[PDB]
C-alpha cells in the first residue's frame, strides 16, 4: 500500500553491540523483517586494515538471522551493510538502521523521506576504479531510485555506497589473468573505488554529462563531482551496496532529508544550510535531528583557507583519520552531538577538499 | 609606560624563521623588544616531540646574530613557549610579544609580564613546591605586566617541564622518589601543578583546598585563565601574564572565556565577544585565539561515547587538539590558532580556558 | 591416556577459519576434540583492538554449526585465547589443541599434555589485585588436573587471556564508589597480565603466597614466573588458562620444553628451549609445531646498556615494538616468522625478558 | 696515503653532541679532518621526522663554533646523513668518519678508504627520475676518485642523503605545470631512495645504463646495487654520497666487508658480513665499530613464504617496521643493539632484503 520509512540512530559500546538495536526490535518499535539497510560508524581505524567492518556487519548479520529465522546469508543479500571505520576525535560509534514500513495510510502531503537500496554485480579487480565501476553504479542508482520511488534527481539528498578495494591477493589475480590495476597500493585503491562510485552516482543524477567522465578523470579531475554522493570503502565484498535517500511524493514517513556540500572542511554555514534544508531552522528545532550524514577529506592543497596544515605530510596518522576527527567536530559545535555520520576520503564527492553534507529531521 | 604588539607569523617548519626576519629587516619589529615567543610546532605534542627544542634553538641562534649576544643569554632573555602538536587542519605558528617603553598620552589595553621560576628538583614536579613557586614568578610577571587587579588577567601561558627517565634516576640516587614513574604522565602532573600555581596566584582558589593529594585528581580546583604546556628542554617553570592595565597605551586589548567542553562553540564566541569582535565582519581584527583542550575522564561529550582514552594507536592529547582547533577554526574562520592539550586543572574537566587577542 | 594434537594454521584475516575447517573435512581433526585455540590476530594488540573478538567469534561461530551446539556452549567448553599484535614479519596463524582419549601402551617417557580452566568474572576493580592472583592460582590448579600433570616442574607453558579496563568501565566502578589500580586504559593490560602471571607463580609455587600483595604488583620485577604467558584483551570479562606440560600419562607424540630470555635479543635462550624440547641441531628445526613466547620493554629503557625509545616513543606502543623485536629474532634463530610472540611480560620472566617455549614433534 | 677513523658515539637525543666533545676535547678526533656523520635519530624516520635537521644544525653549529668558521661552511665540507627512525631496540647514535693525508709506508694490503661527494639540487620533478638517477652516478664517480679507490669490487657500502616530495613541494609543482613522479609524500621517498640507488649500481658497473629507464625505477626489482644504501629526508633539496670501501693507499687500521641480506631474516648474511671484514668468531666480535644494512618489507607482503602485515597497516608505515626487525636480527648476531639500520631497500640488495656491511678493526 504505502512506503514509511523510520531511521534510528543508536549509540553503540562495540562493533559487535546489538543491543540497542535488539532493545527496539524486543520493544516492538521496530519490525526485523522490515529493515532495508544499517549504516554504522565502527571504531576501527578507518583505512586499510580495520576490521571493525566485518566485525560489526557479522554481528548484526548473525543477529538478524537469528530473529528472522534465516541464514546469515539470507540477511546479507536482503539488508545493505555499509561500515564505515574512523571514529577519531569526538565522533561517536552508532549505526543507523533504515526500516521500510508498509503502511495503510496515505502518503503524507509533499514531500517526505523515501529510502531505495540495490546492489551491483561483484566487480573484477581490473574494474575498480575505472569506467565499468561508474557505469554499474550508475544503472544501481538509477534502480534504488525507482526503489524509492523517486522521480525527480533533485529530490534526492543523499547517495550512501560501500565499495570494495584492491587486496594483494586480488591485485595477483588480476595479474595471473593478464590485466593491470588502476594502482598498485590498497590504501590508494580506496580512493579509487571511493571516486568511481561517486562518479557513478552523479552520472545517474545527471549532475555530471557522461561526456565528461573518462578512466584518465577519475581521481585527477575535481572539478567533476557529486553533490550527494557519499562512498566507503572496505575489504568485505566485491560489489557495490547503494542507499538512495530523498524526499518522494508517495511517502508516508515522519521524516525528510536535506542537503548542502561543504565548501572545505570548517564550513560550518553549511552545516546550518544542510539543517534548514531540513526544516530545521533554529537551534531550537535541532532536536528534530535524527542524523547528520557527511563526507569529509584532506585538501589535495595542503592548506585550508590558505593555511597550511600537516595532514598530506604526517607520516604517523593518515589524513583520512585527521579529515574524520575535523568535520566531525565542526558539525557537533553546531548540532552540540558528536553522534553523527562522517566518513573520509571524498573523491569527486563535493569539491576538492569538501564534501556532501545532508540531515535526516523530523517533520 | 608600556606598549605591547603582538604578531602572529606563519612557519613552514620547526626552524623557519623567516616570517620573523621579515618583520624585524623591515622595520616593524625590533628583535631587543621581544619578549616572548609561543610556537605550535609540528612534532606530536607528546613525549618523543623533538621539534619543540629544534625551534627554540633555530630562533635563539637567529636572535643572537641578530642581537649580537650568546644563544644562552637569548634563553634568559626570552621567554621560548613551544607547544608541539599541530593536528587536524591546525596551522605551525608562532605567536611574538613585544613590549616596547613608549611615552604616550585612558582605558585599559594589553599588558605582558613575563617571569622565569628557580629550577626544580625532580621531586618537586607535579606537587606544592611546583604549586608554590610557580604562584610566585606569576605574581612577579604580574609586577612586570603593571597589573594590580588579577580580574585584569586574561591567560597564563606556561612552558613546564617533565620527568625524564635520568631525572628519575637522579632522584633515586638522591633517596626520594618521585609523583610519577611515566614520562608522558609526568606531563599532566607538571601541567596541573603549574595551573594549580595560576589559580593559587590570581585568587582563583584558596590555598587551604590544594594539597598534594588533590593535584591531577580534584577537577573542582582550576583556573580560568591559566594554560600550560609541558616540553623536555628545560627544568623550571617560564610564565606569560597577558592581561590588560590602565598604565598601557597598546592598540590591543585581550578577553577570555572558558570552553566548558570540547565542542563548546558558545565559549569562543563570548571569548571574542570580551576581546570587543561582536560579528563576523569583524573577525580580521583577531590577533590570535589561544584555547586549553582535553579529554574529559568520563570518555564522553554531552552524553556521547568517544574512544580517545581507549585509543591505543592515537595518545588522546593529540586528538583534543585536532577537535577544539576544528570548532575554534569553524567559528573564526581560520585554523591557525593556538591549541594546547592536557588542560589540568585549566577549565573544568573537559573543558579548557579560551583568550582572543585583538585589535580594538 | 590423553594423546594431544596442535596445528598450527596459517590465516588470512581475523575471521579466517578456512585452514581449520580444511583439517576438519579431511578428517584431520575431529571438532569435538578441541580443547583450546590459541591465535595471533592482526589487530594493535593494545586496548582497542577487536580482531581478537572478531577471531573468537567467528571460530565459535563455525565449530558451533559444526558440532550442532550453540555458540555459548561452545565458548563454555573450548578455551579461545587471541593476542592481538602481528607487528615486524610476524605472521597471523592459530594454534589448535585437539586432545582424545586413547587406548595405547604406557610409559613413553612424558609427552606433550594439555589442561584448560576458567576463571569467574571479575569487577573493574578486581583486575591487578590480589582477587585475580588468587582466582587465577585455583584455575591454574584445575587445568593441571585436567591436564593430568601433578608436578609443577612439568609444566613449561601456562597461556592465560585476561581482562583490561576500558574508559566505559572504569566510569561504571566510580559510579559504584570503587578505585580501580590504573586510571589508564593501556596500563590496565600490564596490571590484569602481572596479577595473571603471579597468579600462576603462586600455583606452580615458584613464589610462595606470603611474598605477593596489591602493592608488589607491577612494581616488584624479582617476582615472576618463568612459564607464565598472559594477554590482556576486552573481548573477555574472566581468565582463561591453558597448561601445557608433559605427563606419563600422555599417548603424544609431541613434547613441550622452555628456557627464559634474559633480554629482548637472547637468541641464546631459544636455542635453549628448542634443546629442551629435543631439537639439538639445525637439522631437526623441522620437528617445530610452533614457537611461544612473552616479550617486552626493560623498564631500565636498555638492552645490554643501549638506549632504545621503546618506553619514550608516544606513536607506538612498547608492546607493539617488544612483539616485533623477539618475533624477529626467534624468526632468524628457527627461520620462520610464524610463530607465537605476545607483548608486555610484567612478572612473566625477568624485567626485559619473558619465557620460551618450544612444542615440538619428538 | 689517506688514514680513516671511525668513531661510533651513543647519542642521548637528536641535538646531543657531548660524545663527540669528549673525543675532540681529549685530542682523538681533530674536527678539521672529519669528513662525515653518519647518524641514526630518533624521529619516525619518515616525512614528518625534523630529528634529522635538528641533529645536523645542532652538529654542524658545534662543528662551526670548534673550527672558527660558519655553519655554512661546515655543510659545505662535511657530509651529514642522518636517517631518521630508531624503532625495536635500535639505539641512537653517530658514526663520525675521520680522514687525514699520512706519511706512512704501504701497502699492508687494502684497508678501509673513504670518499665523498655532493650533487647539485634537484627539482622536484626530478625525483624519482633519470635526472636524479645519472646525476647520483656523477657523484659516485667522484667520491670514489676521492676516496682512492679505482676497482669498483673494492667498494662495499655507499651511503647516500636524498630528497623528498612534501604537499607544499608537490603543489609548487603542480603551478609550475609540472607533475611529479608519485602523488604521495611517503612514497616520494621510495622513488628519490631507489633512484639514487640505481646511480650506484650505473657508476659502479652492477647495472648497464641499457637497462635503466624511468619505467624500472620502483618497478623492475631484479635491477639493484649490492652496496647502495639511500636515506630520503625533507632537510635538503641534493644529494649526499660517502663511499666506504678498502685501498691499496691507506694506512687505516680499519677494513670493511659486506654481503647483502636476501630477506628481513637472513642472519646467515649477518655473519657472512663479519667474516668478509675479518670477524671469523665470536670472540672478535669485539672489534666491530659499526654494522650498517638496509631493511624492507618485501613487494610480496611475505617472509620465505609466510604472510606479514606490514604493507596493510595504516598505523605503522613499513620501513618503521622493516627497520625495527633487521637491527633485532642483526643484534641478536652481534650481541648489540647499535647500529646502523635504514628502511627501504628499493634496488638495494633484492626485494625484501638489502646489503649489510661491517666496519672492523684489523
Ligand atoms: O571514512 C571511511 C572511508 C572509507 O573509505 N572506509 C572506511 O572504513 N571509513
Ligand atoms: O599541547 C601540548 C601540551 C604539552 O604538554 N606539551 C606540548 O608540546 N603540546
Ligand atoms: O631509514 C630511513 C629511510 C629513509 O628514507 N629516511 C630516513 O630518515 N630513515
Ligand atoms: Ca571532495
Ligand atoms: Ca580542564
Ligand atoms: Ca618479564
Ligand atoms: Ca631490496
Ligand atoms: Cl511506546
Ligand atoms: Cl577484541
Ligand atoms: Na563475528
Amino acid at each position: 500500500h504505502m512506503q514509511k520509512v523510520e531511521v534510528f540512530r543508536i549509540p553503540t559500546a562495540s562493533p559487535d553491540d546489538i543491543s540497542g538495536l535488539a532493545t527496539l526490535i524486543d520493544s516492538g518499535k521496530i519490525n526485523p523483517a522490515e529493515i532495508v539497510a544499517i549504516l554504522g560508524k565502527t571504531e576501527g581505524n578507518g583505512c586499510v586494515n580495520d576490521f571493525t567492518r566485518g566485525f560489526a556487519t557479522q554481528s548484526l548479520a548473525m543477529y538478524l538471522a537469528e530473529k528472522l529465522g534465516i541464514s546469515r546469508e539470507e540477511v546479507v543479500k536482503k539488508v545493505a551493510f555499509i561500515m564505515s571505520g574512523g571514529t577519531e576525535g569526538v565522533m561517536t560509534p552508532h549505526i543507523t538502521v533504515f526500516v521500510r514500513k508498509d503502511v495503510a495510510a496515505p502518503a503524507a502531503p509533499g514531500k517526505r523521506l523515501a529510502v531505495g537500496v540495490a546492489f551491483t554485480r561483484d566487480f573484477l579487480p581490473e574494474e575498480l576504479g575505472r569506467m565499468e565501476q561508474v557505469n554499474e553504479v550508475a544503472r544501481a542508482v538509477k534502480e534504488a531510485m525507482k526503489d524509492a520511488q523517486i522521480d525527480d534527481p533533485r529530490d534526492v539528498h543523499f547517495v550512501q555506497i560501500k565499495c570494495p578495494l584492491l587486496t594483494a591477493e586480488r591485485i595477483e589475480d588480476a595479474k595471473r589473468r593478464g590485466k593491470d590495476v588502476v594502482v598498485n597500493d590498497t590504501y590508494k585503491s580506496m580512493a579509487y573505488s571511493r571516486g568511481a562510485s561517486a562518479l557513478g552516482v552523479a552520472l545517474a543524477l545527471g549532475e555530471i554529462s557522461a561526456d565528461k567522465i573518462s578512466n584518465e578523470a577519475i581521481c585527477h579531475d575535481w572539478n567533476l563531482y557529486s553533490s550527494v554522493a557519499s562512498t566507503s570503502a572496505g575489504v568485505e565484498l566485491l560489489n557495490d551496496e547503494i542507499i538512495v535517500v530523498g524526499n518522494s511524493t508517495n511517502s508516508a514517513s515522519d521524516l525528510v532529508i536535506g542537503h548542502s556540500v561543504m565548501k572545505d572542511a570548517i564550513d560550518a554555514d553549511a552545516v546550518r544550510a544542510a539543517l534548514k534544508d531540513a526544516g530545521i531552522r533554529s537551534d531550537d528545532e535541532m532536536d528534530r535531528i535524527v542524523n547528520v550524514l557527511a563526507k569529509a577529506e584532506a585538501a589535495s592543497s595542503g592548506t585550508v583557507r590558505g593555511r597550511r596544515n600537516t595532514m598530506l605530510d604526517d607520516s604517523d596518522i593518515n589524513h583520512t583519520r585527521s579529515a574524520r576527527a575535523v568535520v566531525n567536530a565542526v558539525i557537533a559545535s553546531v548540532v552540540g552531538d558528536p553522534m553523527v555520520y562522517v566518513s573520509g576520503g571524498a573523491e569527486h564527492q563535493g569539491p576538492d577538499g569538501g564534501g556532501p553534507i545532508a540531515v535526516i529531521a523530523r517533520v
